[PDB]
C-alpha cells in the first residue's frame, strides 16, 4: 500500500545481454520506473483514505476514485504494476518454453506454444503507439491474448496477467530502433516461464 | 444463474397510482423486463461454461465474455440487474426518508435528505437519451452519485447500487410524457428506503 | 444562424394519422423540439463570434467550440437539425418509393427499395437507448445506413443525411409502447421521397 | 492522392545538430515516415473509387471509408500527414520567433510568444504516451493549443494544423532518453516560424 516502492531487479542490468542492453535495462528501472512509483505516491499523498489500499484494488475502481487523482493513478499505478511484473519475467535462469499447468492450458486453449507465440507476437505489433501485449487468465479459466493502450493494465477489466511485453519505444529504441519485430524476437530468449507458472497458479 | 428469471413485482400494478401510472407499471415489467430477460438467456445458451455466474459477475467481467455476446450481456445483462433492483425500491409501505446506516452516511457525507435530493434530480435531468440515475457504495465507503446511459448498471465499474431511478422515457411517457421533472417529483413519493437501507448494508 | 428558429411543422398534427397520432406530433414538435431551440440559443448566447454560422457548421466543429458549451450544442443542436430534417420528410403528397436519382443510386447500390428497407429496418431495430436510424450520403458519391446515439447527427462525421427516422422512445410510445417494429412498419406509410430527392441532389 | 510519395527532407540529416541527432534525422524519415507511405498505398491499392483524394480529405471522412482499412488510413494517413507537416517546420534558416500574421493572432490571443510556448510545452509534456502537440487554427479564427494520441492529426475534427511538435519517443530517444523536457527546450530553437506564418495564410 501507500507509499509504494520501487522494487530492486533482482539482477545486474547487463544480464539480458546481448538481448536487452544494459543501458536500457537501467534507464527503464531507475528512471521510467522510478517516476511511475514517485508520481503515483505524489497523487496518493492528498487521499489518507485510500493509503492501505493495494494498486490493484484502485486500478479496479479507478471510477472511485477522486477525480482529480482518477489519470494520474491510472498512468502511474499502471506503469508501476506492468513493469513490476516485467522485471520478473525477465529473470534469468528459468524454463525457456512453457511449463507446468500453464503448459497444459497453453496447449489445450492455443494448441501448443508456438501457436501463442504467433499471436502475442500479432498482439505485440499489432498495438500502434505505446502499450503492452499480454497473455491474461479470466475468472472463468480461459487464457486471452490481448494489448492495452500506454500504461492501461488488464486488472482494470477484471483479468489477471500471466505474461506481458512491453511495447513502448523506450524499451526498445536504444537498440533496435523502429525495429520492434527483432525486439520481440529476442524478448523470447528472455522470458521466465517458471515465472509466468507462479503468476498462473496464483491467478 | 443461468437461466434467468422475471421476478414478481411482489405487489399489485396499481399499488403507486395516482405516481406511475399502473399501465406503465404493467407493460414496464412484463414487455420491458420481460425481454431483458428472455434476450439475456438467449445470449447466454451458447456457452454452457458461463451457465453458473451470477449476472453482477458477468458484467464486472464483460471484456472477457466471447465476442459475440458481449453486447448482448451489457444491454440485456444490465436491463435485468437494473429493474430487478428498481421493482425492490418501489415496494409500498417503507419509510419515505432515509433511516438507519444509510441515513448516517447521508447526512454525514451530503449533509441531509435534502441535499442528497438535489444532487439525484441534477443527475436524473442531466442524463441526455436513455439511462439511470443512481446513488452508489464504493469500497472505500464513499457514496457517489452519477447516471449511466442505456442499461449500464454501476457494477461494472465496481460500485454498489443503492438506489437507481429509471429515466427511459418508457418510465414515464404514458403519465407525463416531456415532463421529466414532474417524474422525478412524484418518484420521492413511492421509494422503500427500508429497502435502500438492505441495500446499503449488505454493501 | 443565431437565433435559431422552431421551423413549421407544415401541415396539420392529424396529417399522419393512423401511422403517427396527433398527439404524438403536437407534443414532439412543440415540446421536444421547441425544447432543443431554446436550449441551442441559450448556449449560443454567450458567445456573439459564433453567432452568423450555420447549425451544421457548429455541428462539424464541435470540438472548436467553448469547452462550457460543447455538449449543449451536440446535444441541442443535434436535436435541432434531426427533428428539422424529420418534419419535412413527414410533410403529406409524395412518392411512397424512391423516385428519380435517389432510386437509381439505390438500386444500384443497394439492389433496390426493398433490400434498403430491410437495410434500415436492421439499423433503427438496433439502436439500442436514444438514437436515430440513416440514410446517408459521403463525398465519394456512396450511401450508408447506420444509426447514431441520442441527438448526434451524421453531419459529424462529414456525412450528408437524406432519411432519418427517429427512435427514440417519444417518437413511438404514445401509440405504440414497446412495439419499436410496428412503429418502423408504419413510418414507411408517410416517408415523402420527393424530399428524400431534392436532399440527395442538393449533396 | 494515390499513390503517396515520402516527400524530400529538404536539408542535409545532420543540419539541426546538436539540437536533434542526425541519426534521429535519417530513421525518423526514412524508417518512420517511409513505412507510414508504404503501409497508406497498401491499404488504398484495394479501393479505386478513393485514388484521387487527397490524404486531408480521407481524415476528415474517415468514417465514410471501407470499413478494413478505416483504422489503417487514420494511422498511416495521419502519420504521413504529420511528418510532412514535421520536416517542413524544421527548415533551417527561418525566424525563430513568430512574425507577421500570426505573430498578431498570437500575441492578440495569448499575450505573446512567451505564453504560447508555456501552453505549448505544457500539452507537449502531459500527451502521455505517444502522440504530438499541435498549435491549430479553426474556422472562426480562433487558435488553440492541444495534443492528439499517436498519428491522429487535428484536421480529423475540424482543425487545420499550423506547428506540430512530434512526442512520441522515436522523435527523442537516441539523443534524450526520457528527458522530454530537454527535447522540447532544443525543439524551439529549430522550428521555422516563416513556414509556420505560410501555414497560417493559407488557412
Ligand atoms: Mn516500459
Ligand atoms: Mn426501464
Ligand atoms: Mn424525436
Ligand atoms: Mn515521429
Amino acid at each position: 500500500p501507500y507509499p509504494f516502492k520501487l522494487p530492486d531487479l533482482g539482477y545486474p542490468y547487463e544480464a539480458l545481454e546481448p538481448h536487452i542492453d544494459a543501458k536500457t535495462m537501467e534507464i527503464h528501472h531507475q528512471k521510467h520506473h522510478g517516476a511511475y512509483v514517485t508520481n503515483l505516491n505524489a497523487a496518493l499523498e492528498k487521499y489518507p483514505y485510500l493509503h492501505g489500499v493495494e494498486v490493484e484494488v484502485l486500478l479496479r475502481h479507478l471510477a472511485a476514485l477522486p477525480q482529480d487523482i482518477q489519470t494520474a493513478v491510472r498512468n502511474n499505478g499502471g506503469g508501476h504494476l506492468n513493469h513490476s511484473l516485467f522485471w520478473r519475467l525477465l529473470t534469468p535462469g528459468g524454463a525457456k518454453e512453457p511449463v507446468g499447468e500453464l503448459k497444459k492450458a497453453i496447449d489445450e486453449q492455443f494448441g501448443g506454444f508456438q501457436a501463442l507465440k504467433e499471436k502475442l507476437t500479432q498482439a505485440a505489433m499489432g498495438r500502434f503507439g505505446s502499450g503492452w501485449a499480454w497473455l491474461v487468465k479470466d475468472p472463468f479459466g480461459k487464457l486471452h491474448v490481448l494489448s492495452t493502450p500506454n500504461q492501461d493494465n488488464p486488472v482494470m477489466e477484471g483479468f489477471t496477467p500471466i505474461v506481458g511485453i512491453d511495447v513502448w519505444e523506450h524499451a526498445y529504441y536504444l537498440k533496435y530502433q523502429n525495429r520492434r519485430a527483432d525486439y520481440l524476437q529476442a524478448i523470447w530468449n528472455v522470458l521466465n516461464w517458471d515465472v509466468a507458472e507462479e503468476f498462473f497458479k496464483k491467478a
